[PDB]
């Protein structure tokens, strides 16, 4: 899509853990974070987070039952977040964050550090700017 | 201060807990977080996090000795990040911060939680730009 408050939260799994990743569908800006388990509360939790720290008006996901918990629910409900209805289920950032994690993996022990380290990459390299600098970009201009 | 790149790293306490605050010094604009303790680990991960997410160049504090553990040092080595020398330490987001959390603190169960929404309200509440709307205007004409 390309509305500039739309994004998207899906979760992975790399060494046995849990990562869940949004994208900003406009840019390619990505936030991702390893989370304990793959639950309601932990996307809640993130929801709230991400809201906080960007203009978030709807959300889209490749797993729909990730919206089905009362507690993500409720963190929609109060950040004002809607599910983005516009984006069809056609069946990657996963894999190219995959690919960058495993670049960078052995800079670091924990696997929490490393994605970290690959979100740092994938949204400052340039390719001409980088998602990083189309974010700010696209959402400042949509202020003014 | 007031250059785009500088931001100002504090822990707080309430309710036993310790939350991390950052500030975009020139925006108003925080980004904070309970974390389980007021440790190097836990500040140079939270680096790490804040450096991809926004273009931090320098750090500054008010508790010089947060940034004297080997591993903060190299997460400011790997993220690219100085110490900021230009902003003197003269003995308050921390109160208003927590005036916010107060007021929305029977919102939710867990601290965390109140703590984001909180975040959420602050970058938000317009005061005419809110400080939301400030920081990506000062990255966006940053990069332009
Ligand atoms: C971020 C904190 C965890 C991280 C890790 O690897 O997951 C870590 C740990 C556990 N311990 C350290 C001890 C010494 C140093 Cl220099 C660096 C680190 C680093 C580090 C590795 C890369 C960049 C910054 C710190
Ligand atoms: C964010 C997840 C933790 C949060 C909390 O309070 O710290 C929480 C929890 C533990 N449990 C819930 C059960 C039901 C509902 Cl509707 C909401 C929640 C909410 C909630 C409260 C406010 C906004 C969204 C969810
Ligand atoms: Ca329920
Ligand atoms: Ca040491």
């Amino acid at each position: 899509d390309c509305s500039p408050g739309i994004w998207q939260l899906d979760c992975t799994h790399l060494e046995g853990k849990v990562i869940l990743v949004a994208v900003h569908v406009a840019s390619g800006y990505i936030e991702a974070e390893v989370i304990p388990a793959e639950t309601g509360q932990e996307t809640a939790y993130f929801l709230l987070k991400l809201a906080g720290r960007w203009p978030v008006k709807t959300v889209h996901t490749d797993n729909g039952s990730n919206f089905t918990s009362t507690t993500v629910k409720a963190a929609c409900w109060w950040a004002g977040i809607k599910q983005e209805f516009g984006i069809p289920y056609n069946p990657s950032m996963n894999k190219e964050l995959k690919k960058i994690i495993g670049q960078v993996r052995d800079q670091a022990e924990h696997l929490k550090t490393a994605v970290q380290m690959a979100v740092f990459i994938h949204n400052k390299k340039r390719k001409g700017y980088s998602a990083g600098e189309r974010i700010v970009d696209i959402i400042a201009t949509d202020i003014q």
